[PDB]
């Protein structure tokens, strides 16, 4: 979580990077595990040893409706964005591309990625 991630970063000496991660949508420890080196660079983590430590540490440890699905990944702030753009049923959201996710107003990379990873699992399920 946003506070929990701050403590997690502080525990490994990477508190300096909290603001940049959070500002890029990497704001929840539960979903940080899919972050890549490239994502880190984009979020302000330039130092190779700092990226390595963050990534090494992460190694250690059917929905009926669109709103229910978004709630499961803590992305309910975007429910109206999806609904007004016509992505109003699970059978519609599973067809979305990364370009569609951005177009409808998901701007933060960590949120874009969270949604895209989650859709893979949904598509597999349906």
């Amino acid at each position: 979580g946003s506070e929990f991630m701050g403590a997690w970063l502080r525990a490994i000496g990477l508190e300096r990077y909290e603001e940049g991660l959070v500002h890029n949508g990497w704001d929840d420890l539960e979903f940080l595990s899919d972050i890549t080196e490239e994502d880190l660079e984009e979020a302000g983590v330039q130092d190779p040893a700092h990226k390595r430590l963050l990534l090494d540490t992460l190694q250690l440890s059917p929905f009926r409706t669109v709103s229910e699905w978004l709630e499961s990944i803590k992305m309910q702030q975007y429910t109206e964005h999806f609904m007004v753009a016509g992505y109003t049923a699970i059978e519609k959201v599973v067809q979305m591309s990364n370009e569609d996710i951005k177009r409808i107003g998901v701007r933060l990379p960590g949120h874009q990625k969270r949604i895209a990873y989650s859709l893979l699992g949904l598509k597999d399920q349906v």
